[PDB]
RNA sequence: AUGUUUUCUGGAAAACGG
RNA sequence: GUUUUCUGUGAAAACGGA
C-alpha cells in the first residue's frame, strides 16, 4: 500500500511507549520509600516486553515475530491480571465453592485418595455397576475409616468421575482409567478446570497442597496445567477473569481490556502464519499497549 | 543460570511376525 | 511391521538464583 509507512510509525510509538516501562523506576510499586520502588512488572511480563522491543518492525521476519510477541504478552496479561485481582485468603473457600455448585465434592487428600481407590477396587476389572450400588461399596469401607464421610458426599466424588469423563443408570469405567495414576490425573485435570472456569489462578506448590496435602506433587500438577493449555486457552481466559472480576464488581474497569485482549487472542501463533498487513501491525501493537498500560495502572493503584 | 521442573517434539537394543 | 527395555535433539512454559 502507502499507508504503510504511517503504520510502521503508530507501530514504533507504541513499541516505544512500552519500552518505558522497562526502564528502572517507571513501573515502580510505590515511590513513597527506596524499598518499594521495585517494579510492578512480573519476570515473565518483563522478558515478554524485551521480546516486543526487540523485534525489527521494518522487516517481514521482525514483524511476525512481533505479533508472535504481542500475544504472549497479552496472555501473561491475562494471568498477571487475576492474580492481582486475586484474594489469597478467600482462594481455597471460593475454588471449594466452585467445585460444590457442580455437584462434585473433594473430601480432603486422604479421604479422597482412598475413595478413588475403592471406586477402583469395584470397577478396575470393567464391571458396570449401578451407581447407587457403586457409591453403597464405596461407602461401606470408606465410612468406617473416615466417619466424617457420608453416601451424600461419596455421590458427589463419584459425580466429579463422571463430569471428568471418567466412565462408559450403568457406571463403566473406560478402559484407560482402570488404574489409579490415570483415574487420579483426570480427576485432578477437572478440579484444575473448574477452578480455572471460576476465575482461579493456582500455582502447583499450592495445587499440590490442596489436593495432596504436601509438596511432593508440584511437577505433577505442573504437568496438568500444562496438558491444559492450548490456542484455545488464552481466548478463554479472558472470559474467566470476567467472572473473578464479577465476585468483586470491578471498580477499576479491567473489563474494558477485553476487546483488546480477545484481539490479541485472536493472533495466529503458528510459524505457518502469513505475515501480518500492516493494519494488523499497528492493530495488535495498540492492544497490547494498552493492555500493558491498563496492567501497570491496576497494580500501581490496587 | 553449566539452577529446578513441565509441555510438545526423533534413535538404539531385545523378542516376535511375515 | 508388533510388543518390550533404554535413550536423542530441538522449540516452548512455569518456578527461580533476586
Ligand atoms: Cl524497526
Ligand atoms: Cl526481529
Ligand atoms: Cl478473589
Ligand atoms: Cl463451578
Ligand atoms: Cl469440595
Ligand atoms: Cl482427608
Ligand atoms: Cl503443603
Ligand atoms: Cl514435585
Amino acid at each position: 500500500g502507502v499507508e504503510d509507512t504511517k503504520h510502521y510509525e503508530e507501530a514504533k510509538k507504541c513499541v516505544e511507549e512500552l519500552a518505558l516501562y522497562l526502564k528502572p523506576l517507571s513501573s515502580a510499586r510505590g515511590v513513597g520509600l527506596n524499598s518499594t520502588t521495585q517494579s510492578v512488572l512480573s519476570r515473565p511480563m518483563q522478558r515478554k516486553l524485551v521480546t516486543l522491543v526487540h523485534c525489527q518492525l521494518v522487516e517481514e521476519e521482525g514483524r511476525i515475530r512481533a505479533m508472535r510477541a504481542a500475544r504472549s504478552l497479552g496472555e501473561r496479561t491475562v494471568t498477571e491480571l487475576i492474580l492481582q485481582h486475586q484474594n489469597p485468603q478467600q482462594l481455597s473457600s471460593n475454588l471449594w465453592a466452585a467445585v460444590r455448585a457442580r455437584g462434585c465434592q473433594f473430601l480432603g487428600p486422604a479421604m479422597q485418595e482412598e475413595a478413588l481407590k475403592l471406586v477402583l477396587l469395584a470397577l478396575e476389572d470393567g464391571s458396570a455397576l449401578s451407581r447407587k450400588v457403586l457409591v453403597l461399596f464405596v461407602v461401606q469401607r470408606l465410612e468406617p475409616r473416615f466417619p466424617q464421610a457420608s453416601k451424600t458426599s461419596i455421590g458427589h466424588v463419584v459425580q466429579l468421575l463422571y463430569r471428568a469423563s471418567c466412565f462408559k443408570s450403568l457406571m463403566q469405567l473406560k478402559e484407560e482409567f482402570r488404574t489409579y495414576e490415570a483415574l487420579r490425573r483426570e480427576h485432578d485435570s477437572q478440579i484444575v478446570q473448574i477452578a480455572m472456569e471460576a476465575g482461579l489462578r493456582i500455582a502447583p506448590d499450592q495445587w499440590s497442597s490442596l489436593l495432596y496435602g504436601d509438596q511432593s506433587h508440584k511437577s505433577h500438577m505442573q504437568s496438568i496445567i500444562d496438558k491444559l493449555q492450548t490456542p484455545a486457552s488464552f481466548a478463554q481466559s479472558v472470559q474467566e477473569l470476567t467472572i473473578a472480576l464479577q465476585r468483586t464488581g470491578d471498580p477499576a474497569n479491567l473489563n474494558r481490556l477485553r476487546p483488546h485482549l480477545e484481539l490479541l487472542a485472536n493472533i495466529d501463533p503458528s510459524p505457518d502464519a502469513p505475515p501480518p498487513t500492516w493494519e494488523q501491525l499497528e492493530n495488535g501493537l495498540v492492544a497490547v499497549r494498552t493492555v500493558v498500560h491498563g496492567l501497570v495502572d491496576y497494580i500501581q493503584n490496587h
